[PDB]
């Protein structure tokens, strides 16, 4: 084949800075991009209206809670409402991320959409006029952006056409956005339903994330410069075999370094309907393993940074500082966990042990 | 491999009916689907004003033309504006196309955007939304689909990533038309731009054809229910050397029965920038190619079927009904042409040898 | 892409001129290439001793048939071995078939081998220095040849590697045959056995065709100069649904028009462990489906053509004449049947109606 | 898709020990396994004879060099006929190679044939009878094996059919050691042939390496268990253009850390036509890059480990020990140069400086 260069040297340099500052050591990344229609569920939970000031109000809880939380969080991901809304003091949310050492991202996918001549396999859409919109959000403070495609595990799932199509839809995305100074998270979730061990899930990551990093090279996508969210490997939600942590850190470093190539610049897994604490656990295992790690492998957590918060604030302003310090510890145990530091022993309040599942059909 | 079937025996049914009545014997395509931009500029050439009421008057003329027409169209393909427009008699034009015996069409596709670590290729964009408006459409009149994709010929183009990409676009959005009863019509266009001889043109449009065919089995996509509109194989507008019209049926048809299925319903061709006499010379030889054709082989031209009109309407509304019988003229034509029964001999005015040739990059 | 032509046009002319020779009208393929080790169990059954002398004079039997074969068989199908016997009255037998009007062909594969890490699924070996072995062949009188895959029907089978792999294999051979004069006759076989319906069958023989027709795209292959030799689409051996013949029909023409571009000279049916009767039964319905049909339609016969006349001959030399008969037979039948005018009414001797299946894993 | 294991447990673990033991830090491989006609040419250069006694005699007098060479060399690559000779002091040169430390591997491909209708691209073949041979060679004492492809930088060089069908065949070979406890290497070597300048060298090797690992995906191959053996990225032998050593080295490390998995368990580069010296500084060079180099990177040298032996030899017996010397100066050095610690600096006698280059089409 032959090259007409996708980008330049500078252009390179750039990508590749945000994606270290993103992923340095002892930090992650809290996802807060829940579109208006999902953070509508949390907030019921906590009986509490799902307007536009309680989204403001609930996401300046999170980024502003005190600065124990500032070397802990290198990234955060936003719904772009959020982008453009303000804290209470006037600043911008992106300027209040950005002064406490962090990077803003924004989720720029439109949602999956179903696969015809499939046992209800999707991909994902977004890509019109994605380009337009990287350089908007490009200019409104956004450094990096984040797209998630679905697959599950089945008799027949998933298929060559699912995996295939999904790979190929991550790379489109993730030229598109580093075109524009954007690193792009790809992010091929493989579902935790089912009933399969944690062999299957080992097996199907390997073949999924095969396939990913062949499509990334065909699209001469720059690969310093972006960043992976897979799924850990775990048995399935309703596998009764039971799995130690070991086993699944085990499992998903050696699906891991199967599969990707060293100059990815980090690993930052999603949480998946674990709780809080088996999250933290997880990834503290993962970075213990005796493997070779040669990426950072840290977190992007939705759910298990935010359940102990959400319940701790329960649509009260008065128990603003109680729910800020449950997000806190969930944040330093992170931040301890991507080192393989974390202890258990008890400790701080302990953040949820309850379950974040939830099943991920028409739901 | 295994089978959850796309679509049911029905929806087989009534997509096999609408492919086949667009391209029933004698009949062809009027691509009448411009956009505001695109016929800006043919507008431009009559120094008449870009206003949607004379859009709305120069599709009145096409598609109200007397009824020596309706055996001869098939089928028009419409832009979105148009489909809701009306006549001046008060019926909506989708009302007045069908009343004439032919199918209403709607262009999909938002156009081409460009595939980065490329010599200037793109990819075409539309999929986000496609499956709604494609029911609206449906709703409102329309029951076939266009979508245009377009590669180029040249020292390293196209690439691999261009064919694959651009086929696997055209599969999804045909997919996605299927099980909106919408009958897709798949176009892969190769461009004339270059100085490529016959040959070169003919192994690049089997090339594309067979990723073409392959992508489209991959998405489980009925091809009974397709349509094909591709490129005929002709050499490059700056090609020196000469090849005669029998060279270019015979490269036409050898490059087509090498790639296409016997299911495919028909192939409509595209003019290219062909004049309205030279497209209408080349189809009739395609159908006089001695080879077994297993597929109609008609037309879905643009300005091969609209310059001669266009020219003598100016924009005067007394030179509507010469504008007409120009239009006429052309659809006649090309209905014998297609039955390879075209008799060039002087003949009728005889619409324009003037080569509608632009250069498809910016422009 | 771009063009260093695999062939000459004279080389061209050539492949196509002995691929159409072989399946005019009113002609098809005696498959008589059984190794050494499959035509032992058929003497066995017959109890008649595997020597050298017995196979020869058996291939004689079938070779020296009287002349109302001749305008049945348009190609002969040998093993290496017999294409260096000769006849009792001196003539080698290439020399026998050639001056009946036969076009003599050679089995080239070396039989398959396990596919590593699948459910017991094969590709085929022999392409080391097939180049040079098929140069031998040509000087020694043989014009096209034959190398047969195998693909089963099972939970998890074909595998995607399974199709990949024996699709690429397939297009590797073809092109060493082209290269040196020979027609290859591709042969992607669809095992029967297994409980699957009609449309199971169906929809695994359009996915394995696609992949064929595109590998043989992707390595140059010239599809006029080749002939494909595919399973009939019929229901699995252990399947209890009953089908009808024009159910078998209709699928397998349905499955063909969906996959085989019209430029492939003919398709030369296996008969897979139908008896005799029922394999011309399934020819005739597969050619008098009202269809459009592209392309010959014919046999290519082993054990459909030779089953009464191993059981009549019984390995007494004084049955010759009554074996030749009971061959003879069978060559109308086909040639009728695959005009679309086998008339099955009693008829005949009325060859056999026992199955010839076998079970296709070891054995 | 769907797990049938390929291999159990235990026959991974003794394929990564293997894997392990051959390129344990400061070892390296020689590569022995010129054919007859290729030490033919070397043995000419020296005015020797090619006959049997004079190849074993050439072959013991690198085999038994003294015991310096013992913690340098990991692994020897043998033809098969040296496999099965005897030292003159009656040992078999397998046992001759396992007492001073060694690992014995075999060469098992047959060599590269043409691909039709490609600018002189090959493909290698060698799979017939593979797995026959390698359980003959297992129990013969081999215990990893070496697989040559080839590939060419070209104007339409290297083709996207080369590389998808070199890659296709390494990974059968692969998998087909892998099943009788032999660790293949790995061999897809890019010619350094032509002008082009460091950065297309890089390209084509990154778009290579991508296809082989996509490959060994698809066809099950346990990573582990396996060893690459790729040039390193240099211009090409009439580039005019300069390049230095740590251009050479960042060049290298940065095409493999994006395209091979951090499983694979080491690299041992080919020399390509550098001289000894050369070939020595380039490899210390790539091992004191700074970026992080998850896998050994070592030597698996043919003609850079045996030049000036070859010439201080000149086939008379008496410069046995002058030859022997000028072998074990080149593989302290490559000991060195694995471990970033060889020292250019004058030294040793200073093995060739001579180009050992030769152009690889026919010669």
């Amino acid at each position: 084949p032959y090259q007409y260069p996708a980008l330049t040297p500078e252009q390179k340099k750039e990508l590749s800075d945000i994606a270290h500052r993103i992923v340095a050591p002892g930090k992650g990344i809290l996802a807060a991009d829940e579109s208006t229609g999902s953070i509508a569920k949390r907030l019921q939970s906590i009986g509490t209206e799902n307007t536009e000031e309680n989204r403001r109000f609930y996401r300046q809880l999170l980024l502003t809670a005190d600065d124990r939380v500032n070397p802990c969080i290198g990234g955060v991901i936003l719904f772009h409402e959020t982008l453009y809304q303000k804290a209470d003091d006037g600043r911008p949310f992106p300027q209040v991320i950005k002064s406490k050492g962090g990077v803003v991202g924004i989720k720029v996918d439109k949602g999956v959409v179903p696969l015809a001549g499939t046992n209800g396999e999707t991909t994902t859409q977004g890509l019109d006029g994605l380009s337009e919109r990287c350089a908007q959000y490009k200019k409104d403070g956004a450094d990096f952006a984040k797209w998630r495609c679905v697959l599950k595990i089945g008799e027949h799932t998933p298929s060559a056409l699912a995996i295939m199509e999904n790979a190929n839809v991550l790379a489109r995305y993730a030229s598109i956005c580093q075109q524009n100074g954007i690193v792009p998270i790809v992010e091929p979730e493989i579902l935790p339903d089912g009933d399969h061990d944690l062999k299957r899930c080992q097996y199907v990551t390997e073949k999924v994330l095969a396939a990913v990093y062949k499509a990334l090279s065909d699209h001469h996508i720059y690969l310093e410069g972006t960043l992976l969210k897979p799924n850990m490997v775990t048995p399935g939600h309703a596998c009764t075999q039971k799995f130690s942590h070991e086993e699944i850190a085990m499992a998903t470093v050696t699906a891991l370094r199967r599969t990707v190539p060293p100059a990815v610049t980090g690993i930052t897994f999603l949480s998946g309907g674990q709780s809080e604490e088996e999250a933290s656990i997880n990834l503290n295992a993962i970075n213990k393993c005796p493997l070779l790690k040669p990426w950072a492998l840290t977190f992007s957590y939705g759910r298990a940074l935010q359940a102990s918060a959400l319940k701790a604030w329960g649509g009260k302003k008065e128990n603003l500082k109680a729910a800020q310090e449950e997000y806190v510890k969930r944040a330093l145990a992170n931040s301890l966990a991507c080192q393989g530091k974390y202890t258990p022993s008890g400790q701080a309040g302990a953040a949820a042990s309850e379950s974040l599942f939830v099943s991920n059909h028409a739901y």
